[PDB]
């Protein structure tokens, strides 16, 4: 069977688009730089859909945003955290967070710069 | 915007490739043994280009590289040649076989030690 469709120089994955960008920048020049090819940074809504994420190396801004008047993280797109997905783990004060192997987000500062993931489906 | 295949569904796919990572440690012969049996082989290295992916790629692998020791070359497990600019060659142990390394290293290992290893499909 085939994966995709995804674009030319992409990692699919049970039809899943992945591209790892190791030009470091801060969570929003990321997020940019994912929708300008039409895309979203990393979002983890299945463990099973989206195994291949244990064997991601290093740490990467993911899609996720905290909301401090509330106690809210959520996707870019709005969607909420959904139960038994990310273990969440301070690390710094910070509105962000950043993806490492296994299923876990690191919160950091949004203004750090770092490489990211984007994702496309 | 295309498609990236034929693959299994629970495989990598990049550039119509398909690769598979398996860290269970395993000597060169049974690491074979495993990607035959998935009708694939070990990673074979051809593309610098095609394969930029294996720049991510860390720590040590097999791939499908053995050593003919009463000539003295290098060849792919299926008989073909190792193609000139494609793969570093590097001492390390006392061996025909290679571990795979980026960026586009080959380190000299001995077959019966168990390693990693990443099996491969092309698709051609
Ligand atoms: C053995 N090993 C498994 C590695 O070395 C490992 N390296 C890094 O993850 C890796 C290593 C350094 C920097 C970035 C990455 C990386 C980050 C995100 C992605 C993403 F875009 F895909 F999200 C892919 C790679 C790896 C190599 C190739 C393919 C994959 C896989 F994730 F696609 F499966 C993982």
């Amino acid at each position: 069977s085939y994966c995709g469709p995804c674009p030319k120089n992409w990692i699919c994955y049970k039809n899943n688009c992945y591209q790892f960008f190791d030009e470091e920048k801060n969570w929003y020049e990321s997020q940019a730089s994912c929708m300008s090819q039409n895309a979203s940074l990393l979002k983890v809504y299945s463990k099973e859909d989206q195994d291949l994420l244990k064997l991601v190396k290093s740490y990467h801004w993911m899609g996720l945003v905290h909301i401090p008047t509330n106690g809210s993280w959520q996707w870019e797109d709005g969607s909420s955290l959904s139960p038994n997905l990310l273990t969440i783990i301070e690390m710094q004060k910070g509105d962000c967070a950043l993806y490492a192997s296994s299923f876990k987000g690191y919160i950091e500062n949004c203004s750090t710069p770092n490489t990211y993931i984007c994702m496309q489906r």
